[PDB]
């Protein structure tokens, strides 16, 4: 082993958010050529298999609003992003679209999943659309929630608000931008998302590249899907104009079913779960 103490305090976090999860659930690593990947299983063992993947800097843990729900009728897996501030850990790591999906491809053989649904919101919801794309045998259908760029580029305030995570009052800063009410996250995994920010000698995130992530797919690219899709968007996005990601969606997706929530911005899955649970399953049922 060899975490720092800013490391070991991020996991102690992490410990302490799962204890949000109102479920049974079982905490493993999966072996995959990019490294051990940490998931959180949770929901009937022959139930067919749903997997979740987290917005940026979040974690599996973000799933305590929404993982009651799913998990009753679905073998849950929520899995934590090779190389994103979590519990997985990166092994020669490049970062490009090709890695990220062969990553997820030895996830989903390792769980012994054939074919699955998935929801992914912000960067989840990216990786989602990248392994859609190249891999629709393996994706029953998939719900993209509020994802990193995808069918539009970040506007600018997102990488400056980002960036400024690390200095002074940027963690709150950040939420205050990104929420309307960030009341709405528990206490605790707030306390988790300070540690991960705090958490900088740890591994080095890959340096954003043209052949990497982030990425808006090509027209051509979007036409190409072969898999059905749910795009939930909330009316207070701030990382992009969500009325402009629902019409580019909605312009070139062959199989879409798109909307843009009331009362909800970024993080749509923890300000509306309500909504975002029944709107979700009734998507794949
Ligand atoms: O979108 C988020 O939840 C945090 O992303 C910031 C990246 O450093």
């Amino acid at each position: 082993p060899e975490l720092s103490d800013n490391g070991i305090r991020y996991y102690q976090t992490y410990n302490e958010s799962l204890s949000l999860w109102p479920v049974r659930c079982k905490s493993f690593y999966i072996s995959t050529r990019f490294g051990q990947t940490h998931v959180i299983a949770s929901g009937p063992e022959d139930a067919p298999p749903l997997v979740l993947l987290h917005g940026a800097l979040f974690s599996s843990t973000m799933w305590y609003p929404n993982i009651a729900d799913w998990s009753s009728k679905y073998r849950t897996y929520a899995v934590d992003i090779i190389g994103d501030k979590n519990k997985s850990i990166p092994e020669n790591l490049s970062g490009t679209r090709t890695d990220y999906a062969n990553w997820l491809l030895d996830v989903f053989d390792n769980l012994g999943i054939e074919k699955s649904h998935m929801i992914g919101l912000s960067l989840g919801g990216l990786h989602t659309m990248n392994f859609l794309l190249r891999m629709p045998e393996r994706v029953k259908s998939a719900a993209i929630l509020s994802p990193a760029e995808t069918f539009l580029p970040f506007h600018h305030d997102f990488y400056k608000y980002a960036l400024g995570l690390t200095a002074s009052n940027g963690v709150e800063k950040f939420l205050n931008w990104m929420m309307t009410d960030q009341n709405v996250l528990h206490p605790i995994f707030v306390k988790q998302f300070q540690a991960g920010v705090m958490w900088q000698d740890g591994s080095r995130n890959p340096n954003p590249k043209a052949d990497g992530f982030p990425y808006v797919f090509t027209d051509e690219e979007l036409r190409s899907a072969r898999v059905p899709i749910l795009l939930l968007l909330g009316e207070h996005e701030v990382i992009y104009d969500p009325h402009s990601a629902l019409h580019r969606a909605s312009s070139f997706v062959p199989d879409i079913e798109a909307e843009v929530i009331k009362n909800a911005g970024h993080v749509l899955s923890m300000e509306q779960p309500a909504y975002v649970n029944e709107r979700v399953m009734r998507f794949f049922n």
